């Protein structure tokens, strides 16, 4: 599957030490919603070494129970939310990773249309100003906080010719998501978007010109805490890691 996408256009093998490469990765830190993130999430996102770092051939994003204030808004958790400094239309995205094991964590590998104009993102209004869900988004991987034995792939968009919000996708079983690397991938072209866990198709959505999936998207990597899909966080939560061996994008 996906062999047609064979020209490497972007990658990070994470073989260096220190901050995620600033030529490749942009941090979001400004909350988009009056001092909070969306989905009733409980974290702030920071660009500190507490919450992301590269060492030993892998990127780690680390969520921590920690009081933290940004511009008058205090939250009880910190994490990181990275965006690629690379926007693309169509391709094969491969991310090899180990997921957080702890309850309450909501990791994600996903995309937004580069016309999102999301607050504090890297692209602003360069491509347009299509507020989510009109910019489109593809989940390559999410896990909720209460079931670490399944993964989620899910699309969110509004049709170009309607305000009608669409949200659909699938799930698949996973074994040892936290202790064993798996490859989470997307194959995206003018015909279809296919999300895989290793070689299992999680979901395929037919593409068309009436979707926002024919213009550039950028990649996001994050751990949210709590909220819709994070759920209740144990009182004893300390910290947890989302470990990414590499990101590769082919066209
Ligand atoms: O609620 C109104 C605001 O929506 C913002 O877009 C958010 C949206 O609210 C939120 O539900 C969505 O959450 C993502 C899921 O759809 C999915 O793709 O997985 C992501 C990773 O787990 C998850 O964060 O995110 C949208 C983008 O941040 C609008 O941006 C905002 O203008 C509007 O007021
Ligand atoms: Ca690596």
């Amino acid at each position: 599957h996906g062999s047609a996408f064979n020209t490497l256009v972007f990658s990070d093998e994470f073989e260096y030490e220190g901050k995620p490469d600033p030529e490749k990765w942009h941090y979001q830190v400004i909350p988009p919603n009056n001092g909070s993130w969306h989905n009733n999430e409980l974290q702030h996102y920071t660009n500190r070494s507490e919450n992301s770092f590269v060492s030993d051939g892998t990127l780690k994003i680390r969520a921590i129970k920690e009081k933290y204030t940004f511009e008058g808004s205090t939250k009880d958790y910190t994490s990181a939310r990275l965006n690629s400094k690379f926007a693309f239309t169509y391709g094969k995205v491969e991310v090899r990773a180990k997921l957080p094991s702890k309850k309450g964590t909501w990791p994600a590998i996903w995309t937004l249309g580069a016309n999102s104009n999301e607050t504090g993102n890297y692209f602003g209004e360069q491509y347009g100003n299509a507020e989510w869900p009109a910019c489109g988004s593809i989940d390559i991987l999410e896990q909720n906080g209460w079931d670490k034995e399944s993964t989620i792939a899910h699309f969110h968009w509004s049709d170009l010719n309607s305000d009608e919000y669409q949200n659909l996708g699938g799930t698949t079983p996973i074994t040892n998501a936290s202790g064993s690397f798996h490859v989470y991938s997307l194959e995206w072209n003018a015909s279809a978007m296919k999300v895989f866990l290793d070689d299992t198709l999680v979901y395929e959505l037919k593409n068309s010109q009436n979707t926002p999936y024919n213009a550039p998207h950028y990649l996001l990597l994050n751990i949210a805490m709590g909220g819709t899909l994070g759920g209740d966080i144990p009182e004893n939560f300390t910290d947890d890691i989302f470990e990414i061996d590499y990101v590769r994008i082919y066209q």
